[PDB]
């Protein structure tokens, strides 16, 4: 059982290639998870050089296997029981009156490492609109992630909505739809409806000169009683 893989500190990698507008990038990240205590740290380098899109705009993007799930929630726990052979997560994000990410990530360990792949492929973005006119603040509010069963899938869908703070004290909204969906055969546990309440803080190591991103994050799984 997959929540059994999870009771400890974790190690995790995050590999990410991205395309927006025909900006080709990549991201690496490294650091650890404690689903003991839903939390995360990570450290995110872009490894091309400048990102050419908010950091924040990849906080959703750049491992929910690592939330606590209460013990009276553990049969609701899909992302775990996925493991060790993962998930595959598919995301369309849709930034009002902009462009949108589409996203296809394989979550999985790799030995005992916990390990995501992503592609993000994004289109139409406005050239001064707040994603590439880089108009949004470097922070990230807490929000819930509602899951609900896709049982025909085998797998979960997720559906939430981001604000993206910009700069001049307006929202930038980032509509998310989510798909998981098992990697192996083995059976996972299809939940009732519930979300994860989350929270994420962004900072910045000072000793790097690097395009890069640090972030704490909190998630807990909620609303079943
Ligand atoms: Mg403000």
């Amino acid at each position: 059982k997959g929540e059994e893989l999870f009771t400890g500190v974790v190690p995790i990698l995050v590999e990410l290639d991205g395309d927006v507008n025909g900006h080709k990038f990549s991201v690496s990240g490294e650091g650890e998870g404690d689903a003991t205590y839903g939390k995360l740290t990570l450290k995110f380098i872009c490894t091309t050089g400048k990102l050419p899109v908010p950091w924040p705009t990849l906080v959703t993007t750049l491992v929910q296997c690592f939330s606590r799930y209460p013990d009276h929630m553990k049969q609701h726990d899909f992302f775990k029981s996925a493991m060790p052979e993962g998930y595959v997560q598919e995301r369309t994000i849709s930034f009002k009156d902009d462009g949108n990410y589409k996203t296809r990530a394989e979550v999985k360990f790799e030995g005992d490492t916990l390990v995501n792949r992503i592609e993000l492929k994004g289109i139409d973005f406005k050239e001064d609109g707040n994603i590439l006119g880089h108009k949004l603040e470097y922070n990230y509010n807490s929000h819930n992630v509602y899951i609900t069963a896709d049982k025909q899938k085998n797998g979960i869908k997720a559906n939430f909505k981001i604000r993206h703070n910009i700069e001049d004290g307006s929202v930038q909204l980032a509509d998310h739809y989510e798909q998981n969906t098992p990697i192996g055969d083995g059976p996972v546990l299809l939940p009732d409806n519930h979300y994860l309440s989350t929270q994420s803080a962004l900072s910045k190591d000072p000793n790097e000169k690097r395009d890069h991103m640090v972030l704490l994050e909190f998630v807990t799984a909620a609303g079943i009683t």
